[PDB]
């Protein structure tokens, strides 16, 4: 399948180079995987999610998206248009306020929701969390997304805006979980984006338009609009069956366009995700 006139991001992930502007990819595109959106929440009547997004789970007085991150988010996981797996099943966790803030034994909480949750769930391809949040170091934030990965949920964390370390920022620090950089359209590492050992894979980063609250779409940017590139990029690779959750960020890794990203900092891996897509 092709989708042209794509968003510059998903047309970076089916291209070894950059500037193209069509999305090529398999048309299984995710069916039967889930993703968990742990996030302000998901406007699930927006049409381009069809039907195929639902909060399951709100730690405040409702289950709506009043910020808007959630549903960006959510939207370049799956949406038809701005999404990269395009038949995914989308849940929404709504884990921060309508300011986008939460404490973070609510965090972990949701973390630990997901984890069993899933267990009722019918996702036959597997199943990820995109965690497009972060605060500083915390041992117990850290552990908690490590138990979800244990679980056999695909864990993919943002590394942060900070332009620093990422060993110092959690979830992000936690080496088992697949921790995602931010790139811009021309291969330079986004200007905002954390860096360090600790990082997995980069994914797009700047100018991402997807979905928005109140039916409409925006264009914003930052390592939590890699990161939900990355998790679709799982659930489309899990539903083709080339990897599992315990090995997906590895095999994302293995496969990535390889050097091609520029301003990134000796110790850091250069690796841009990229879905191998033959036709
Ligand atoms: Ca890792």
């Amino acid at each position: 399948a092709a989708q042209t006139n794509a968003p510059w991001g998903l047309a970076r992930i089916s291209s070894t180079s950059p500037g193209t502007s069509t999305y090529y990819y398999d048309e299984s595109a995710g069916q039967g995987s889930c993703v968990y959106v742990i996030d302000t929440g998901i406007e699930a009547s927006h049409p381009e999610f069809e039907g195929r997004a639902q909060m399951v789970k709100t730690y405040y007085y409702s289950s709506r998206d009043g910020n808007g991150h959630g549903t960006h988010c959510a939207g370049t996981v799956g949406s038809r248009t701005y999404g990269v797996a395009k038949k995914t099943q989308l849940f929404g966790v709504k884990v921060l306020d309508d300011n986008g803030s939460g404490q973070y034994s609510t965090i972990i909480a949701g973390m630990d929701f997901v984890a069993s949750d899933k267990n009722n769930r019918n996702c036959p391809k597997g199943v990820v969390a995109s965690l497009s949040l972060g605060g500083g170091y915390s041992s117990s934030v850290n552990s908690a997304a490590a138990r979800l990965q244990s679980s056999g949920v695909m864990v993919a964390v943002a590394a942060g805006n900070n332009n620093a370390d990422a060993r110092n920022y959690s979830p992000a620090s936690e080496p088992s979980v697949c921790t995602v950089g931010a790139s811009d359209r021309y291969d330079r590492r986004s200007s905002f984006s954390n860096y360090g050992s600790v990082l997995d894979i980069f994914g797009p980063g700047t100018d991402i338009l997807s979905t928005w609250i109140g039916g409409s779409t925006r264009s914003i940017s930052g390592t939590s609009m890699a990161t939900p590139h990355v998790a679709g990029l799982a659930a489309y690779l899990m539903t083709l069956g080339k990897t599992t959750a315990a090995s997906a960020c590895r095999y994302i890794a293995d496969t990535a366009n390889k050097g091609d990203l520029s301003n990134i900092p000796f110790g850091t891996v250069n690796l841009l995700a990229y879905n191998n897509y033959q036709a």
